[PDB]
DNA sequence: ATACTGTGGACCAGAACCCTGATAAATGCAACGCTCATAGCGGGCAGACG
């Protein structure tokens, strides 16, 4: 905690503009509390430091994620983008972008 | 009467406590490590349906 209030007064003595967190399937639940003391980290940091957060995970991390408003809300405040792998055929015909990806 | 014994008084020098400086030794405090309770995940092992 007292490292999470450090970041705040340096993160506000430069105006920091963006904050990303890259990689949250790699963490242990462990060595960090079990699968709630994450998601209480996780908000906690969103309200006290005043700087937009984006959070990269794979679809078996969202399982931290899932289990209330609090980025379900929070977390979704600007919605949740999805990735999904390139569909040959998503009408009758087959897609441009396999085509046009695959003869570049 | 006047010259000698005793004595009152003014008086210098050893000395004791205070001040100064430099070096060594005994504490006090801010910082760091040890210990105990509490919570939990995941793997390895006693009883299941097959």
């Amino acid at each position: 905690e007292t490292m999470l209030a450090l970041m705040s007064q340096i993160a506000n003595a430069h105006a920091l503009g963006l904050l990303v967190i890259d990689e949250i399937q790699h963490l242990s639940r462990s060595r960090s509390g079990g699968s709630q003391e994450m998601l209480n980290f996780f908000v906690t940091m969103v309200n006290i430091i005043g700087v937009p957060v984006m959070l990269i995970g794979t679809p078996k991390a969202r399982e931290i994620f899932e289990a209330d408003l609090r980025s379900a809300r929070r977390g979704a405040g600007f919605g949740a983008i999805f990735w999904d792998p390139i569909q040959q055929t998503q009408r009758g015909k087959p897609n441009q972008e396999w085509i046009a990806f695959t003869d570049n």
